[PDB]
This record gives C-alpha cells, sequence and structure tokens, in this order.
C-alpha cells in the first residue's frame, strides 16, 4: 500500500528464498534468479529445478503458469470438457497437469484440431511456447543445465515447494484448508485437478476470491520438503508442521 | 523491466539513501521513512528535514509535489500568467517556489478569487492541503519534530539534496547541464524559477521528455552537500563533483 512497505516484504521475501545472504547480499542463488524476467518464487524453484534434475519440466510448468486460459469450458459441453481435461489429470495436482497438457499438445504435433477436440486453447499453448523458447535461451547463456527427471516427478514437487513454502497449506478436520503463514481458510477450486483426491499438505499457485477463498494451481506436497527447503522459516511443532 | 532488476535496483537506492546499513537491516532513518506512503526519496528528505529543522517547510513541499497541475497557463492570457507565476519565483528555485505558493494561498485565507487572480489551481492545493494533515499526522503519530526554518532556506536546499543527490546536474559549459549519475544531456524547463538563472549545480525531483529531455522541478545545491549527505556515493574528483 505504500513503496516502502512493499520494498520491505518483497526484501523479506528474497531473504527467506536464499536470494539474499545474512548480511542482506545477493547469493549465487540470487544472481541467477535475478536473470529470469518472472516473480521472485518462479524465478526460485526455476533454478531449484536445475539442483533437483527436472528443469525440462520446470521450464515448461512456467511457462505454462505465465499464459491465462488453457482449458475452455463451453456451457453447452461441460462434462465432455470436463471429461477431456481429466484425461491431463495428474495424482499430484495442478502444476504436472499442467506439464501434462503441453507434453501431449506436443507429442500430437502441436494440432489446432487437437487443441479443439481436447478444449484447449492453441494460442495460450503457443505463448506458452514462446515464453518456454525464451526461458531456456537465458539457462543456456549462463550455462544453467536442462534435465528431464522422467518418471521420477517427485523432483518436480519438490522444486515448486522450495519457491512456494510461503503458500503452504494444511488440510483442516472440518472445513477446506487454512494456510500456514496467517490461518486463512482457503479451498481447492472444482477445476483443480485435486478436487475430488484433496491430500493433507499442498502449496498453491496464489489466492483468488471468488465464490469463496480459492487456491489456484496446487501441488501435493510433504510437509518434511518445508523443513529441507525452509529450514529457518518452520517450526517442527516460525509456522507448525 | 523485471521483478528481480526493479527490486534490487530499489534496494541499492534505499542502502545509498541511508535506510538500510551495511548488512542489509533497516536503520533508525529507514523505519522512520517506512511510515510514509511516498517514494522512498521523498521519505528521505522529510525525516532529514526534522533534523535539519525544516520540517514545517518540507511537509508542505512533499505535498505539493505530490499534486499534479498547480499553474495553468490559458493561450490568451500566457504573459499574465508567467507574470503572476514569476511574484512567487525564488532565486534557489522550484521546490521553495511550491512552498512560496502555498504559504501565500493560506496566508490570503485560501480563497478561490485568488487562486484565479494568480492563475493557480485551487483544487490541487485543497488536493496538497489534504496530503500535508495526512503527512503531519504520521509526523505526531510518531514524535518527528514539526519546526520552521524561517528565514533560513538554505537548510530547505539541503534536505532535498539529501533525498535527491542521485539527481544531481552540473551545469555544461556548451548546452544544458549533465546529469552526475550517467552523463545525460539535461535542460531547465522554461517553465523553471530557475530558467533566466541557471546555476552551476542542481538537483531535480524528474527527468520528463518532451521538447528536449528536461529536468523538473530544481533546486540549486552547493556541490560540497552531495559529499555531506552521501560521502559513499561521490568522489572528490563514484562519481566527480
Ligand atoms: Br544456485
Ligand atoms: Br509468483
Ligand atoms: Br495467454
Ligand atoms: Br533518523
Ligand atoms: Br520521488
Ligand atoms: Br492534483
Amino acid at each position: 500500500g505504500s513503496p516502502m512497505e512493499t520494498l520491505i516484504t518483497a526484501m523479506e521475501q528474497l531473504y527467506t528464498l536464499g536470494a539474499l545472504d545474512d548480511e542482506g547480499l545477493l547469493t549465487r542463488l540470487g544472481r541467477r534468479m535475478a536473470e529470469f524476467p518472472l516473480e521472485p518464487m518462479l524465478c526460485k524453484m526455476l533454478i531449484m529445478s536445475v539442483h533437483l534434475g527436472c528443469s525440462e519440466e520446470m521450464l515448461t510448468i512456467v511457462s505454462m503458469l505465465s499464459v491465462q486460459n488453457v482449458f475452455y469450458r463451453p456451457k453447452d459441453k461441460q462434462a465432455l470438457a470436463d471429461q477431456k481435461k481429466a484425461k491431463f489429470h495428474q495424482t499430484e495436482g495442478d502444476h504436472l497437469t499442467l506439464l501434462a497438457v503441453y507434453n501431449s499438445w506436443k507429442n500430437n504435433k502441436f494440432s489446432n484440431p487437437w487443441c479443439y477436440e481436447n478444449f484447449i486453447q492453441a494460442r495460450s499453448l503457443r505463448r506458452a511456447q514462446d515464453i518456454r523458447k525464451q526461458m531456456l535461451g537465458i539457462m543456456d547463456r549462463h550455462k544453467l543445465d536442462v534435465v528431464s527427471c522422467g518418471k521420477s516427478t517427485v523432483r518436480v514437487q519438490k522444486a515448486i515447494c522450495s519457491g512456494f513454502f510461503r503458500n503452504a497449506a494444511k488440510k483442516d478436520p472440518q472445513e477446506g484448508y487454512r494456510t500456514l503463514i496467517d490461518q486463512q481458510v482457503v479451498y481447492i477450486h472444482p477445476s483443480s485437478a485435486l478436487f475430488n483426491r484433496q491430500p493433507e499438505w499442498v502449496v498453491y499457485h496464489e489466492l483468488v476470491l471468488t465464490t469463496k477463498e480459492y487456491m489456484r494451481e496446487v501441488t501435493t506436497i510433504d510437509p518434511r520438503w518445508l523443513v529441507e527447503f525452509a529450514p529457518a522459516f518452520f517450526k517442527v511443532l516460525d509456522h507448525g508442521l
């Protein structure tokens, strides 16, 4: 709400992400993050994916998160659109579902008819593709290794967690989820890949208030990853686990 | 042009202003600055005006800088509008001219007819007045002393310099001014109180490119003040004086 306030908040975020050290200087991680034109949590998870051996997947995920409407859901074809979407649904959640969508598009030869059949916006995937190429070019310039996790997608989940631990939520016994940061009651959106399999712990990309305070893009986590990637930030009960 | 880049730049600014120490922690100055909803250079000069004994004037100046069109200049009354404006012109420049305008408005009983006579936008002064009251309320909450410099307006110039040293410019022998920060050729606007008395050294509020790269709101400085208020930032030849 004021230049100084938001600057201080952003500085604190950088420290917790590992971008700044105890003396407030940029770390190697911070320097690398700074080369990308993304918001800091996205930069963090991209760099970490290099260390976690899943930068091939993360480049795609980051690009998919940077575009708007990937799926469309016509009023008269809702069950069909949901059926086609659910085929992409991954058990680990929304980020890996976005990866699945992009990879399928690629494997089906970047086909507009295929996008139409599956209720996917071809224009959004094309923009995602452009962004990915840009991000890959930055990776290559600064010798940041691009590798795939293959079937070991737990490494993708961990990388997301290393960036978005601040957005951790634990399932509430009575209703929805409670955020760890300030105990806000939040919910998994009906469109989420996790809506019918709501796990104990998640991180979310962002919060959006519509019908309820909804989490947008949720990924399943192990609570121990919070301590692994943000050991100063969490207490084995700051915020309890 | 990217979240990380602009954040790093803003952090560097805070350090040079004295808002952050060598370990990147908020100083007493930084903590005080953070209570105001202004851009950091404005916050700096407001806090410093407390130490320099001119916070009465600075509250007014900061409020006047926070509003849009104070003077108006009708096409058919240009010489008259300029004549009425020049009556407010202070030898030290634009910031002290803004102070003179507000104080005269007050001394003439906040009169709309008076504003009309002098080609001043009454609505802009009213908004400036509202902002001043808000800023004064923040000063009072945190026990930041409000005092006047009286006739010793050099203290106002020094306070401006302590905040805006980054925007220092030295007069170029051949044409206009050269900024100290990156040697950009810049000019005093025809509307400035300093246009017909262009001094050796100035600081400016901002740069605006119109007909030329124009400095907007210039105040005369002594180059020694740059060393006084930013001793690590300037060389007695970083940037030469
Ligand atoms: Br690193
Ligand atoms: Br983000
Ligand atoms: Br888009
Ligand atoms: Br102070
Ligand atoms: Br400013
Ligand atoms: Br205004």
